């Protein structure tokens, strides 16, 4: 019968048994008796009264409201009537965007805040350094514009790829993701994904190469920076200084995977490093390295984010790890838990949307596919209550950008898959089924034509042209 396509599904709606054919916002009102991220609709044949608790549940609100006015503009008979009181389950919900592998325009980043805002995502993730190219601008290291934001080509296509954020293009999106409730939050991966590093910059790694090049190719790179060389640790103050005056969230991701050490164990400065400081191996060489970035980002006032790994001793209590390997969910949860660490959810079994999402789109070797219905099943605490696992921050979502080429393709794959995860992050348990939500998807077809001028149908076949083989 009648109801809201409203997704993410809200904490409670309470439906009314009349029909209202207009939402103009009649009161808008902050009151005491909301938290600051919660808001209370009220659809009446009148229109619409909003109450929020704060700026953040003001904005909420509004996303809502949206959702609502695109309901009524394809129901003439109009909506149904009655009161949603709605705050999120979880406080972290985000996508991460990969401008690293392929750049992406202001222009593009800002269609792409939009679509996230409209599904209530507040927080937006920038893996902005990798072996195939470095987007960040630094002062006084212009090779990283000139060298290290330019490669060749990618996978033999012949077609060079080259593109780096100006620091005002940065501020600017700041501010676009501030006024739609988005923080955002840069990722500068070391001591590895530092290939395009290092073919800017050779004199900061072990064994300098000057004929290195900018990394055209997926896979893993062995060049790390040389923690025993000042300039290094010069650079990675300008860096977190730079972050610092960018991106007022403060939050700077490491990455954190497990680096391949080799060359640290043949650099003979690291090798008089580990001798001198009585250390063992190449791990707590990478202990020591990340000691010391952290308190070099909490001179800055800065925290650091990693990707988890369960036996890497790098992290401190209150630290923030994401859970990403396939089938490690619940023991980063429990592990996590035991090491007072706060996780978030970003399991490539569920939240990796470079995966091709209907069996048989391109998957380049190696990709499994990850339906929309398999993203739905996703339960970040897996069946744990809050009072469990209560150090559960929230879910992510990655849109690896190695066979994302622009802002279409990227689209393509990051939804409707990103609804899903949006649903999974705010609403609770109690009102997720996966029946609702593929009728409310069903319509959000026609919502999202009406407001953003995309086509989010997916089949087999419909899935934009590539160009390499
Ligand atoms: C930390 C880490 O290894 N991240 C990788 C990322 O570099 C890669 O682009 C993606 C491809 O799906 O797979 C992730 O696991
Ligand atoms: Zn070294």
């Amino acid at each position: 019968t009648a109801q809201y396509s409203i997704i993410p599904e809200p904490s409670r709606t309470e439906l009314r048994q009349e029909t209202a054919k207009t939402l103009q916002l009649l009161s808008d009102q902050e009151v005491p008796t909301l938290e600051t991220d919660a808001y209370r609709l009220t659809v009446t044949p009148q229109g619409a009264h909003l109450a929020s608790g704060g700026r953040e549940g003001r904005i909420y609100g509004l996303a809502t409201l949206r959702q609502l006015r695109d309901q009524l503009a394809g129901q003439p008979e109009g909506i149904p009537c009655g009161v949603i009181t709605d705050k999120p389950r979880y406080p972290w919900r985000g996508l991460m965007v990969d401008p690293a592998r392929h750049f992406i325009p202001a222009a593009d980043l800002k269609k792409f805040v939009d679509m996230m805002a409209y599904y209530k995502f507040n927080r937006l993730h920038l893996h902005l350094t990798d072996n195939q190219g470095w987007r960040l601008p630094v002062p006084g290291y212009p090779k990283l514009k000139s060298v290290a934001s330019r490669r060749e080509e990618s996978f033999g296509d012949g077609i060079p790829h080259e593109g780096m954020y100006t620091k005002q293009e940065l501020k600017e999106l700041v501010a676009y993701c501030a006024a739609r409730g988005i923080d955002v939050i840069p990722e500068i991966d070391m001591p590895g994904h530092n290939q395009a590093l290092h073919a800017a910059y050779p004199e900061f790694f072990c064994f300098p190469k000057p004929d290195m090049n900018v990394r055209t190719t997926a896979g893993n790179s062995k060049e790390l920076v040389c923690p025993q060389k000042p300039e290094v640790w010069k650079f990675y103050a300008s860096v977190f200084n730079e972050l610092k005056d960018i991106f007022p969230s403060g939050i700077v991701h490491l990455g954190g995977d497990e680096a391949p050490t080799e060359l640290w164990e043949k650099c003979p400065l690291c090798r008089e490093a580990r001798t001198r400081a009585a250390m063992k191996d190449e791990q707590e060489q990478m202990k020591a390295f990340f000691a010391k970035t952290a308190a070099l980002l909490a001179k800055n006032g800065q925290t650091p984010q990693f990707w988890y790994e369960g036996n890497a001793g790098i992290y401190h209590p209150g630290e923030t790890v994401y859970a990403w390997r396939q089938g490690q969910a619940l023991q980063s949860i429990e592990k996590t838990k035991k090491a007072g660490l706060n996780l978030i959810m970003a399991s490539s079994e569920y939240c990796y949307l470079d995966f091709p999402q209907i069996q048989g789109q391109r998957n380049w070797g190696w990709m499994k596919t990850t339906t929309l219905q398999k993203c739905y099943d996703l339960d970040p605490a897996f069946g744990k209550p809050e009072k469990e696992a209560g150090h559960i921050r929230g879910v992510h979502a990655p849109v690896w950008a190695e066979r994302l080429p622009d802002l279409n393709h990227l689209l393509y794959r990051a939804y409707p898959r990103a609804c899903a995860i949006a649903e999974a992050g705010w609403s609770p348990m109690g009102v997720r089924s996966w029946e609702n939500f593929r009728r409310k998807l069903a319509d959000h077809r026609q919502f999202i034509l009406k407001r953003f001028n995309y086509d989010m149908e997916r089949t087999q076949g419909n899935e934009p042209a590539f160009r390499w083989e």
